[PDB]
């Protein structure tokens, strides 16, 4: 009925990257219980609070479909606690820094002992085995880590960060295919295996298109698909002039196309006082005759100046400034309606408080109001994977401690038994 | 044992985000069979060839482990054929336009009819039942509609798209998520499913964050830790001092923390001639002493006004002025070190020559030299998911239908049936 249906998983995730994942595997019909630390737990639910004393919209948006256990785990009776839950559990997922659930006397090694049939997921900053191995890494510096901040921005201006979590959220989503991969290794063998995944990899694969490009540049000395091949296009922050001449590592391409074909961010009306008032209109090399019509260029059609890729190498800047010129009275929605006409890759830059209350994305799941009677309810990010068979059922993020005696009941421990560990203060 | 083994992919993709699903499905271990249009193929192989008539970098990147056959679906000969090998097929993987499979006679009912274990997983531009259902989306426009490019910049500049495969690879990596879901439901039920991701969707999945924002914004009027709530520093395209007075949607912070923990880019030796002679410089409030040992100003730590998160959050740029002060006459390696001795969180902007060639990278198969004794070798990003028991295997690109006859053989088709097939120009 629901993917992961009577998995157990063991979260002992913080922060984005592990919750991330946790919960994905939750609205996939996961069991996941967050071991948290007393008094405090999770971090996130004193970051960014709008309300005080009210757990952060930082923390509900990544910790909906998990229950909550408080536990001191640097004590004797909270490793014999984690003992009976690792026993119980098909997954174990953690984010600690590279040594910590080592040094807690829980190694692979043990794990394997404990329970033969248990996934151990991690993620890091690092792989096991590069230099960089013990480092501990924060969202931003895993994309400057990744090659994605060298090759996000201007060639004017820094390597610039992504809004997008690179770092911390694509890391859990990668995690998510190991631990699901493991769980088919298990069907085959019957045992469980450790999966890692590093945040900097996670950002590699990501920008595998500029790897492809690095050779490239080393192979032939051009990218004329990049704003740079435009003789005369681009300058540095002194005024001299960019061309690969003299580029030897993939540049800064401000808004072209990447893996796409040619494209750049256009303004349209209201751009001075309307930060996203844009489209990103793509130039395709089939679509020449068709962007010519849109525009008014019919003797740009026959023009061999105009009507290749490698005729336009030399103006495709002075193109683009041209047919932005013709958007300057229309809103977005009407250019990327306009363009849609000619069928045209045109599409809007879509804010988040247009996104925020967008219906369409409602009506799909994508966006989600999940009910939360003690909070208040708030949006957030459902699965964006959909199904035929199958549609997730989000429910609320747990308060610190919420299911600590619910769940010591199922590990099988009596009253009195429970009494004894909140006077330890073990949970 | 590799996690898909016996897994047979039916594989339709082109282009990026669906041959970045089904490559690393084949890393993993999957028999991928590339279904190609004859003479001509995936868009890839002649898209910014390095090498007249070799197949490009970008095909070669995105399509190692896999088979190719050449066939015309638009033949009664090869829906014959289709048919056979969606028998065969554990997962057909697509990202045609809307209702392409349905024009060629393959609908879902019939799929099912044909194989009632098969999964059908899609790539798509929006979710199904969204407004924009037909709208056509590609990487940067993919990014454009999720809120990426809204939300990564300057406050000064345009909306600005990630170097980062946001749209196209990272849709990819989640349908492959989705896949292994579908997998999963199909080990109870014993039935296939179809499973699709939007590229918004996976795009919105990596802006959960700036939701979070959206939401903060609305709650509050305010986004504390911004460019734009310090006191005056981001100024206008006008040059007057900016403020969340009037700014009602999440705005573009630079090079911010875009979390609970500030940062900023910093410039080290060599900047103007070195595009990514940089360092992130994170400040972590569990370090901030440390911090302040390195950067030697003693009289922060007394200051109420400087050691907490609160306090920090108003003299914020004017801390990330003066530490980039010193580090001027260093490389960013040495400045990253030089941090490192009081454990501070600081990386350095990793350019793609120097990921390209990383000995690291390449000793933990992430970054993967592929022995290609046709075209000459290449470098390609391997599993960013390293497992105990488990190593891929990765093996160079298919030329255009070099597997044909080798698939067909498979089918149960004898030599006469082929060499006609081959005559009716079916394959
Ligand atoms: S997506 C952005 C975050 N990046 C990652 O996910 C990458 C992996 N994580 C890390 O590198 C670190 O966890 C980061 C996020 C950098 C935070 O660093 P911390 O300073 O918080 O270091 P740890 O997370 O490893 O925690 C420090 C020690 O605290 C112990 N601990 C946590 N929870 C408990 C409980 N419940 N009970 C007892 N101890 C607990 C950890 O074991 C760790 O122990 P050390 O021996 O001191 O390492
Ligand atoms: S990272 C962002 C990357 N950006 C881009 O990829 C931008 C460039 N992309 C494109 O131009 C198109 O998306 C390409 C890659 C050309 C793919 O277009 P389609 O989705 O239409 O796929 P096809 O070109 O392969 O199909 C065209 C029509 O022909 C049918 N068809 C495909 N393959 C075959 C074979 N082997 N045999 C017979 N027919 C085949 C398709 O069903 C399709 O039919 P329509 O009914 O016209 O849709
Ligand atoms: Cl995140
Ligand atoms: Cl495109
Ligand atoms: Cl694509
Ligand atoms: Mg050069
Ligand atoms: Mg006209």
């Amino acid at each position: 009925t629901k993917p992961l249906d009577g998995i157990n998983v063991l979260d002992f995730t913080h922060v984005q990257a592990g919750p991330a994942c946790t919960q994905m595997m939750g609205f996939l019909g996961a069991n996941v219980i967050k071991i948290e630390r007393r008094g405090s737990g999770d971090m996130t639910r004193g970051w960014l609070q709008d309300k005080p004393n009210v757990d952060s919209l930082y923390f509900t948006m990544f910790n909906c479909n998990k229950r909550s256990i408080e536990l001191d785990m640097k004590t004797p009776e909270g490793k014999e606690l984690l003992e009976q839950m690792i026993k119980k559990a098909d997954v174990m997922v953690e984010n600690f820094g590279p040594g910590a659930l080592d040094r807690m006397g829980f190694t692979w090694e043990y794990i394997q002992e404990l329970n033969p049939r248990v996934i151990l997921a991690s993620v890091k900053g690092y792989a096991e085995g590069h230099a960089n191995e013990h480092l501990k890494v924060y969202e931003n510096v895993a994309q400057c880590s990744g090659g994605a901040a060298a090759t996000t921005g201007f060639w004017d201006g820094p390597p610039t960060v992504s809004g997008a979590a690179l770092g911390d959220s694509n890391s859990g989503m990668h995690l998510m295919i190991g631990i699901l991969a493991a769980l088919e290794i298990r069907h085959k063998t019957g045992r469980g295996q450790k999966v890692a995944v590093a945040m900097q990899d996670a950002v590699l694969n990501l920008v595998r298109i500029k790897l492809r490009d690095q050779q490239r540049l080393e192979r032939t000395g051009i990218l004329a698909e990049y704003p740079q091949a435009q003789p005369n296009f681009a300058f540095d922050r002194d005024g001299n002039p960019l061309s690969f001449d003299n580029i030897t590592s993939v540049p800064r391409g401000g808004n072209a196309g990447g893996g796409g074909q040619p494209g750049w961010m256009l303004k349209c009306k209201g751009w001075e006082t309307d930060a996203d008032s844009y489209v990103y209109f793509t130039i395709a090399a089939n679509m020449w005759p068709q962007i010519c019509d849109m525009i008014d260029k019919p003797e740009w059609k026959d023009d061999p100046a105009y009507n290749t890729f490698e005729g336009r190498v030399d103006k495709l800047m002075d193109i683009f400034s041209f047919i932005e010129t013709k958007f300057a009275d229309k809103d977005k929605f009407e250019v990327t309606e306009w363009a849609a006409q000619y069928g045209i890759p045109c599409g809007p830059v879509m804010s988040m408080k247009e996104l925020a209350h967008d219906p369409s994305l409602q009506k799909v799941g994508t966006v989600v109001e999940v009910v939360d009677e003690i909070r208040g309810n708030h949006l957030t990010v459902g699965a964006p994977f959909k199904f035929s068979g199958f549609q997730p059922e989000i429910t609320r993020a747990p308060l610190l401690g919420e299911h600590t005696d619910e769940v010591l009941k199922e590990l099988g421990l009596d009253d009195a038994k429970i009494k004894e560990l909140h006077a330890k203060q073990v949970v």
